[PDB]
């Protein structure tokens, strides 16, 4: 079939920066970006801005946020498989973190912050199950690329890149989601409501160092991890 | 197939009620009830009152209510068609409100009463669109029954219930509603996203007599108004 990798990390850990040296590496490699464009700018498929609102408000518009976000992540998950840039020979398909990240990582810290209530968190659980019980399976992953980077270093690269929306994201935030990430994917301590992941082989790659410097052991890597799987 | 046919109406107009007597007229009629019950008690699939939630502060909760709710109606009605007490002979399925109401009747009128921002009102269409042409064309109906009460009567029938939730619904949120679904279904007016919906006929039944006195003439009305589908 279609190898499935999602590339999981922190907020400005590196994404859009790997994701955008994937595409030269391989003919035969897709990739699904975040769309944190759509989530910038709503509009049916100039609109709100639901991730500053989000982050200006969080208590009063995390759920709607997350569940939006997790939503238009899968429809363009889905829309990239039967996007028939298969046929291929030997296809891979590079996802922008996953419904897991969305859900353990994002979410549940959300949740844990009292951003989200009970009934809150029980209808997006709810909601993110039944969603994937539909139009998962065929979103299963075959790999996870970890990107890791100190809560510092992607403080830094907030700062870096300069989305409006990101400039007053604390430190202690950042932190809350490295410490979730190292969880799932370093320590593999994550209980979720998918057995499958727990056996997902997971490529961690240290990215605190400068993309140009790192760049070449980076391909190395990627390549033989998929040439594993 | 399966004749779908969906019953409309205000709060406490006589849904239930009318709902009530239809399993006895013949023995190849089911039917699928809202969820109202799930929406007092959320859990998984004593928890939040959401629908509680959203009367006592419906600028914050009519998103997230409005959503829930009508996911969990097109879950219940998709699991009563494959819920094959179909095989069946002469099948009639009887959906009490459909996702036409929600969004044309409910989430209408909670975002022109500013109870719903651009930006829910934006995500939910967008969310209501996308659910049904993934889930529906399988839900869509043959039939409408529309009951009919003033207003003024199905506050009276608030009182008579005693749903602790509907208690506060003043007059003026039930005339909202009922224009609305008076637009829908006698003056058909109402311009929706389902092209289909404008030829669908339509029962018309006064309801605001007693149901004693008018059941032997609403039941002819029913089994001629199906004999016609
Ligand atoms: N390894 C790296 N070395 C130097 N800068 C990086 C590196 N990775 C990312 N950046 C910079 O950090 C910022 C965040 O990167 P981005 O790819 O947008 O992260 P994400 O997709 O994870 O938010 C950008 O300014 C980018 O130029
Ligand atoms: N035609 C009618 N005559 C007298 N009472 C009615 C009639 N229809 C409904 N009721 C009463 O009105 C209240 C609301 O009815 P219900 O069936 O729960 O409405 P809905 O399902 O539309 O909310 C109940 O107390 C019920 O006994
Ligand atoms: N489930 C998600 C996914 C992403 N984000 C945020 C992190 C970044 O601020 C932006 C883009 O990754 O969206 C979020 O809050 N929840
Ligand atoms: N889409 C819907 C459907 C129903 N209701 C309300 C009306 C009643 O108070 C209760 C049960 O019909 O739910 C609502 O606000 N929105």
């Amino acid at each position: 079939r279609i190898k499935k990798i999602s590339i999981e990390g922190n907020i400005a850990a590196g994404k859009s920066t790997f994701v955008n040296i994937l595409k030269q590496l391989c003919e035969d490699w897709e990739v699904v970006p975040e769309p944190v464009a759509r989530w910038c700018n709503v509009q049916s498929t100039n609109g709100g801005n639901v991730l500053q609102m989000m982050y200006e408000k969080p208590e009063r518009w995390s759920f709607t946020f997350q569940t939006y976000a997790c939503l238009s992540r899968i429809r363009a998950q889905l829309a990239s498989l039967n996007g028939k840039l298969k046929d291929a020979e030997k296809p891979v398909l590079f996802f922008e973190r996953s419904v897991y990240s969305d859900r353990y990582i994002f979410a549940s810290n959300l949740y844990e912050s009292e951003c989200m209530n009970e009934t809150e968190w029980t209808i997006y659980q709810d909601w993110h199950d039944w969603m994937n019980n539909q139009f998962g399976q065929s979103l299963e992953l075959d790999g996870i690329i970890y990107l890791q980077a100190t809560p510092e270093t992607c403080l830094h690269r907030i700062y870096l890149r300069g989305r409006n929306e990101e400039q007053g994201i604390p430190l202690e935030y950042l932190e809350k989601l490295h410490y979730k990430h190292e969880s799932w994917l370093l320590h593999r301590t994550l209980k979720t409501n998918f057995d499958y992941l727990q056996e997902v082989p997971i490529l961690t790659l240290d990215v605190n160092e400068d993309f140009k410097d790192k760049y070449e052991s980076l391909v190395e890597k990627v390549k033989e991890f998929l040439s594993t799987l």
